[PDB]
């Protein structure tokens, strides 16, 4: 609305498109780093703390096995992830420093954020007060304003993907489902508790699914548990498509009103997806105390600072079996990953 916001977003889009159209490639190699510790694992990849041998700097290295990426139908998703991360720039997104590939794997070398996942702190404290939840939610609102103005949808908002930095601010990690979308998209993906009804029903869907997921995240931060849950995914999906939501009595009236408009099952009536876009959220009464410019500038004192001893501390992450990073003598899946 204000011309200063319009010109900020226009410059952000110009700088994104220049890097999008000419991506960087092949900017390091594996024997430039020492392996320290496994920080997370999944069905086709893992994340490892590493140290660069010449500079001494620490990084979070995401390692993807090419053969498993193909088998689980993730080729286009992994190419989206790396092409988007090398082109974006925003205070609340983890930065990609290097990328490269070898006979067996794809590598994305990110900044290391030592404070841990928001999920760990939420479960240890029980629930966040409304001011504490609001500080984190404001950073997500600004991040989605940025991403959506570049025609990007994020599609994986949840507490495990939000890391807490040395200042107590959020860094969003894991762009494995992020995509450049000018109209609608159709892939079934995401985590069950956070999916909007139009994903579950196999519709063509848009950026409104990120604003639904922000309603699930704010509910989970302020209550301690998500609004839709069950033992089996089909039962979760039945609750989501009903959209019946019960709120704890300790929620303020302003919080309940915001959540009824983000958790709106009709996508054409959902906040974030109306004529006024993000400003229906930024101007809602639950955000009346938020200084949007001071949050962007990192000038607000955070609700807490994680406890850690230095840039290589891993005490806020958990323990996994330590496995080899094997590189085959023969090249695998070369054609499929030519652009990486
Ligand atoms: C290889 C090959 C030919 N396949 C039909 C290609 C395939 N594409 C998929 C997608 O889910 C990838 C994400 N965009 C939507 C389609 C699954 S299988
Ligand atoms: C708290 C509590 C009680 N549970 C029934 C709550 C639940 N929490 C989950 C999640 O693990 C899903 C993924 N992100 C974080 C929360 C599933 S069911």
């Amino acid at each position: 609305e204000q011309e200063s916001v319009k010109e900020f977003l226009a410059k952000a889009k110009e700088e994104f498109l220049k890097k999008w159209e000419s991506p960087s490639q092949n900017t390091a190699q594996l024997d430039h780093f020492d392996r320290i510790k496994t920080l997370g694992t999944g069905s086709f990849g893992r994340v490892m703390l590493v140290k660069h041998k010449e500079t001494g700097n620490h990084y979070a290295m995401k390692i993807l096995d090419k053969q498993k990426v193909v088998k689980l139908k993730q080729i286009e998703h992994t190419l989206n992830e790396k092409r988007i991360l090398q082109a974006v720039n925003f205070p609340f997104l983890v930065k990609l420093e290097f990328s490269f590939k070898d006979n067996s794997n794809l590598y994305m070398v990110m900044e290391y954020v030592p404070g841990g996942e928001m999920f760990s702190h939420l479960r240890r404290i029980g629930r966040f007060s409304e001011p504490h939840a609001r500080f984190y939610a404001a950073q997500i609102v600004l991040t989605f304003e940025y991403l959506h103005s570049l025609d990007l949808i994020y599609r994986d908002l949840k507490p495990e993907n939000l890391l807490i930095d040395q200042q107590g601010y959020i860094q969003v990690t894991d762009f494995g489902f992020a995509k450049r979308v000018k109209g609608r998209t159709w892939t079934l993906c995401g985590t069950p508790e956070y999916l909007a009804p139009e994903i579950i029903l196999s519709k063509g869907y848009n950026k409104a699914v990120d604003w639904w997921a922000l309603g699930v995240l704010i509910y989970e931060m302020a209550a301690g548990y998500p609004p839709f849950f069950a033992d089996q995914p089909i039962q979760i999906y039945e609750k989501i498509v009903s959209g019946k939501v019960r709120f704890p009595s300790h929620f303020s009236s302003d919080l309940k009103d915001l959540l009824r408009n983000l958790l709106q099952v009709d996508l054409t009536k959902r906040f974030g997806n109306l004529k006024n876009g993000v400003n229906d959220i930024k101007n809602h009464k639950w955000f009346a105390t938020t200084d949007w410019i001071a949050i962007y500038q990192r000038k607000v004192e955070a609700p807490f600072i994680p406890k850690f001893k230095g840039p290589g501390d891993t005490s806020n992450f958990d323990d996994y079996e330590e496995e080899e990073i094997r590189v085959s003598i023969n090249e695998k899946c070369g054609k499929e990953f030519t652009e990486f």
